[PDB]
């Protein structure tokens, strides 16, 4: 969740440009963002974000059962830019943009970094951010010019928790090489795979409900080999765009 990015990373964009959601949402999927080519100072414009996925495909949920996906994103605007206050949103636009409550600043001193979600993916095919450009004439920290906007967008449950533990929406691997002597399947959906190592020892790898086993009893497996499919059907992607903070006329 966006909140887990806030708790663990003061800066959501690493030196390489990689956005921190990627540290836990391991699969890559597209991220789209559309903004006007240029905007006048102290003006409101729309930033349209899309996070594609096949709405007919369900994902493994926290309880292991199949369900819908939720989406979320971090939109990094240039210095001075912020989500537009409601009273600054023009009339014809108010019904074209997301409601104010959808948007959360990354931090008090990073209001140009906007977070949205989790939101139900089936209801938000486009997330439209109403953005207020700054005014260089009265704000010395910002100047007219061309700037970059960075988008990080996710759909679906991540693979690793803030605790460092893997979620049930990930591949589980053989903790050691050997032969599978048994597969204890709880009607809980979870499982325990007993592996007989090449010299007597037997180890047990626990797998939560959700992932599908792709090994069978009596089967040999290498260390690190996959015991399950990769049930993940979502992903996180990034996209950059530019915008010109323009001088009137
Ligand atoms: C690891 C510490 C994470 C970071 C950093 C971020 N997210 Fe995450 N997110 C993570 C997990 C393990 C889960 C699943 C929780 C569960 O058990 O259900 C999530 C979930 C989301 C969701 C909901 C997806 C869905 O339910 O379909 C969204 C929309 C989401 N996360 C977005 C997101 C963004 C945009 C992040 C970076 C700004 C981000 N997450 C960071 C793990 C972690
Ligand atoms: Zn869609
Ligand atoms: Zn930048």
């Amino acid at each position: 969740y966006p909140f887990w990015a806030q708790q663990n990373y003061a800066n959501p964009r690493e030196a390489t440009g990689r956005i921190v959601c990627a540290n836990c949402h391991l699969a890559a999927k597209p991220a789209e963002i559309e903004v006007p080519q240029a905007v006048l100072p102290d003006s409101v414009f729309k930033a349209v974000v899309k996070i594609p996925y096949d709405h007919s495909v369900q994902q493994v949920q926290a309880d292991g059962s199949k369900g819908p996906l939720n989406v979320g994103a971090v939109l990094m605007l240039p210095e001075g830019f912020t989500i537009a206050p409601e009273d600054r949103i023009p009339e014809e636009m108010k019904e074209e943009v997301g409601p104010s409550y959808l948007f959360q600043p990354y931090a008090d001193d990073k209001q140009n970094i906007v977070l949205v979600g989790p939101l139900p993916g089936d209801e938000y095919e486009e997330i439209v951010f109403p953005v207020l450009s700054p005014n260089p004439a009265t704000n010395k920290s910002v100047a007219f010019g061309k700037y970059s906007i960075h988008l990080g967008a996710n759909r679906g449950r991540g693979q690793i928790y803030p605790t460092g533990e893997k979620s049930n929406n990930a591949v589980y691997n053989a903790s050691a090489a050997g032969v599978i002597t048994a597969i204890a399947k709880a009607d809980d959906g979870s499982a325990e795979v007993k592996i007989r190592t090449e010299d007597g020892t037997t180890i047990v790898d626990k797998i939560p409900a959700g992932p599908e086993l792709i090994v069978s009893e009596g089967e040999e497996v290498a260390a690190g080999a996959a015991l399950t499919n990769n049930p993940n059907v979502g992903g996180f992607g990034q996209k950059d765009t530019e915008i010109v903070l323009q001088s009137p006329n």
